[PDB]
C-alpha cells in the first residue's frame, strides 16, 4: 500500500498534456511505465480516462473528477481529494498505487507521494501542461537506469524534519 508518481518528460517540463500521451516509435518508456503499472491499482485524471475506455492499464481504475460520476466498468472508482484515493489504496491491499497525470492531479498529490518514478525522454518532443510546485533540492535519488531513448530516475525524498 505505498504511493509513487509516474510521469514522462519531452525536454519541455511536461507531466502528461492534460490527458494524452500520443508519441509512438518509443515502446521502452512504455516498458518501465508498464512494469510498475502491470496488474495493480492506477491513480489518474478524468481527461486520460476518455482515452482509457478500451483497455485498463492495471487491476483497479482510480479516476480524479471535479463532477463526481458513477462510471460502469469492472473495478473502477472515482476520487475527490488526497483522503478519497488513500482509503481505497488501504482497502485494496496491493504493493503500491501510482499517480499518472495530468498537471492538477500531480499538484494536490506530491505532498503525499513518498517515492517518484519519471521516464525522461531525450530528443525533439512536444509539450502543453507544466510541473507545478515540486521539490528541487529536497527530493533525494535512489537509482538511475540509462537507455537509447529514456532515462528512468527512482527517487526517495529528503526524509528529514519528522
Amino acid at each position: 500500500m505505498e504511493l509513487v508518481s509516474v510521469a514522462a518528460l519531452a525536454e519541455n517540463r511536461v507531466i502528461g498534456r492534460d490527458g494524452e500521451l500520443p508519441w509512438p516509435s518509443i515502446p521502452a518508456d512504455k516498458k518501465q511505465y508498464r512494469s510498475r503499472v502491470a496488474d495493480d491499482p492506477v491513480v489518474l485524471g478524468r481527461t486520460t480516462f476518455e482515452s482509457m475506455r478500451d483497455d485498463l492499464p492495471g487491476s483497479a481504475q482510480i479516476v480524479m473528477s471535479r463532477s463526481e460520476r458513477s462510471f460502469s466498468v469492472d473495478t473502477a472508482h472515482r476520487a475527490a481529494s488526497v483522503e478519497e484515493a488513500v482509503d481505497i489504496a488501504a482497502s485494496l491491499d496491493a504493493e503500491t498505487a501510482y499517480v499518472i497525470g495530468g498537471a492538477a492531479i500531480y499538484a494536490l498529490f506530491q505532498p503525499h507521494l513518498d517515492r517518484m518514478v519519471l521516464s525522461r525522454v531525450p530528443g525533439e518532443y512536444e509539450g502543453d501542461t507544466y510541473y507545478p510546485e515540486w521539490d528541487a533540492a529536497e527530493w533525494e535519488l535512489d537509482a538511475e537506469t540509462d537507455h537509447e531513448g529514456f532515462t528512468l530516475q527512482e527517487w526517495v525524498r529528503s526524509a528529514s524534519s519528522r
